[PDB]
């Protein structure tokens, strides 16, 4: 029962691999301490390899086969469509991996012949053959942090085609069973702005709240053929068009369940036994299952007036306490069932008594106040990677601009404001580029967005309370600050000065760039515009963005 079994052969890159930080003239304006930030390559793939091959056991008693059933019974209304061909290509990143049968991923978006033929008998092959292994790429992931260094994560994928027939026969599925079968609970269904609300909520419905975090020791490797084939049991609980039943069965027991590695040069690496990191199901099967282990685990463990907000492999739990003893003897209890389940933890977990120091999604509570002095939550995070990954890219184009996600995910902060907002858009003003649209990630998801439609874009996630909130709590400053000193950041008080300049700047410009100007650097003079509702903000077709997961699931929206 081992996660993997491997061949000896190495993890190969497909092209050159930067691990050092890239300097250019803008590099010093934004951090000094270069040598603390690095991106991982495939050279510490092997290192990534031992961490992720172990023995799974598993134990499944009577609370984790109720919490099943009652998972199906809400499956079992899902009404799920297979989508056609030209659908499915429409969903392809620009960027995505090209396939090894002579077509790229532009193809697929072009809908060209040999493409969508290619794509045809792969799907004619997934409802013919239900037990012949499809072959799967591993390759090491390149991701930036600082250091105190990470091995690099690795990403398992099949091909470009098969990519496109699971479109075809899970992409309605996974876009809409999570929220059927978990309500609430799921995670991916709420804007940034929708998740304080229902924390502080969650958080403030409890006489005595009590609340924690729990972080499965690299979920993906602890993911069984069991857990898989639950999930497929789950998806056959909907109304699906027979050919996508037949699509889902074959895809599970010849790509899910497990298959031969392959690395860049064709050669094997070994074999897979556990849940695969680059398929469309990754996000939905870790949420679900995750979801089925904790609610079982909850029920073992006696959890009183529980309330959980589950999202891919991350887990967030809040109920009623029972005092420092029990509470300690009741996530041992809730980590020995998970453990049971397959789910061991990385660290233990901690029982938390204030909102504020539970982290999930690396992302905490906070508070600040907005223009009349009334207090708002929105959701931080320790600024360290954004800031590592902004480095990056003041002197790198990638594929994904880390920071254009960051700005819109966390706009209400008081690091992507005064320093994220200041220094990308300093960037954009110098290069004319303002109006070029740049690509991001929400929730795994790919998206094109036009810088100037920032303003209207956090208006709608976070309320224009994101565009005033001053007097941060002591604890967020002294995080930020922290930071700033041991990335070589220039303090707060030049991001203040240089913002100015960029505001000045975006105002002389008019229209879109003015917009921009006034309402994302009204922090930065003392004597402020006054901003009312945007009129383009209603009229922004956000749909798709706070639907679901897509987490390595090769999605563009
Ligand atoms: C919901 O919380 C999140 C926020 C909040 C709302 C806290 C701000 C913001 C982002 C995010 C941050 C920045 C850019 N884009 C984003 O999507 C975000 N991104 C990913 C994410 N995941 C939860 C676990 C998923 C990985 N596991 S897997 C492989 O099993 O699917 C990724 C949660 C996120």
């Amino acid at each position: 029962h081992m996660s993997y079994t491997w061949t000896g052969a190495l993890i190969t890159p497909c092209a050159a691999e930067e691990s050092k930080l890239p300097i250019n003239a803008l590099s010093n304006s934004l951090l000094r301490h270069h040598n603390m930030v690095y991106a991982t390559t495939s050279r510490s793939a092997g290192l990534r390899q031992k961490k992720v091959t172990f023995d799974r056991l598993q134990v499944l008693d009577d609370h984790y086969r109720d919490v099943l059933k009652e998972m199906k019974a809400k499956a079992s209304t899902v009404k799920a469509k297979l989508l056609s061909v030209e659908e499915a290509c429409k969903l392809t990143p620009p960027h995505s991996a090209k396939s090894k049968f002579g077509y790229g991923a532009k193809d697929v978006r072009n809908l060209s012949s040999k493409a969508v033929n290619h794509i045809h008998s792969v799907w004619k092959d997934l409802l013919e053959d239900t037990v012949t292994p499809i072959d799967t790429t591993i390759m090491a992931k390149n991701e930036v942090f600082c250091v105190q260094r990470k091995p690099a994560r690795l990403i398992v994928f099949p091909d470009l085609g098969v990519r496109v027939c699971e479109k075809m026969a899970l992409y309605d599925v996974v876009s809409t069973l999570p929220q059927v079968v978990m309500g609430s609970s799921y995670g991916f269904q709420y804007s940034p702005g929708q998740r304080v609300e229902f924390l502080v909520n969650t958080w403030k419905s409890k006489k005595n709240p009590m609340g924690f975090s729990y972080d499965t020791r690299c979920f993906d490797s602890t993911v069984t053929e069991n857990d898989i084939r639950v999930e497929e049991s789950i998806y056959q609980c909907c109304d699906l068009a027979p050919e996508a039943r037949q699509a889902i069965k074959s895809l599970t027991e010849r790509l899910y369940i497990g298959g031969p590695l392959t690395n860049s040069k064709g050669q094997n690496c070994g074999y897979r036994r556990c849940r695969a990191s680059g398929v469309l199901t990754t996000s939905c099967g870790n949420t679900l299952t995750c979801y089925l282990k904790a609610s079982a685990a909850c029920r073992a463990a006696k959890l009183q007036d529980c309330t959980m907000l589950v999202n891919g492999d991350d887990l967030v739990v809040i109920c009623e306490s029972a005092g420092t003893q029990e509470d300690a003897a009741s996530l041992r209890v809730f980590t020995e069932a998970m453990t049971r389940y397959s789910a061991p933890p990385g660290d233990p977990p901690q029982p938390e008594y204030d909102l504020e120091l539970i982290t999930s999604c690396s992302s905490n509570v906070s508070v600040a106040h907005d223009a009349s002095g009334k207090r708002v939550y929105y959701l931080t995070r320790d600024p360290t990677t954004p800031l590592a990954r902004a480095a990056w890219e003041t002197a790198r184009h990638t594929p994904v601009n880390s920071w254009l996600g960051n700005i819109i995910m966390y706009a209400p902060t008081l690091w992507a404001r005064m320093i994220l907002m200041t220094h990308f858009f300093s960037i954009l003003l110098a290069q004319e580029q303002l109006e070029k649209a740049l690509d991001c990630q929400i929730y795994g998801a790919c998206y094109s967005i036009e810088p100037l439609d920032l303003p209207q874009i956090i208006e709608r996630l976070h309320g224009l309370s994101a565009f005033s909130l001053h007097s941060y709590s002591p604890g967020e400053i002294n995080r930020v600050a922290s930071c700033l000193r041991k990335l070589g950041v220039p303090p707060l008080r030049v991001w203040r000065h240089r913002a100015r300049s960029v505001r000045a700047r975006l105002l002389s410009q008019g229209g879109r760039a003015a917009t921009c100007g006034k309402y994302l650097f009204n922090w930065a003079v003392k004597t402020k515009l006054k901003l009312t509702p945007i009129p383009a903000a209603s009229r922004l077709d956000l749909s798709g963005w706070f639907v679901a997961g897509y987490s390595g699931g090769d999605i563009y929206h």
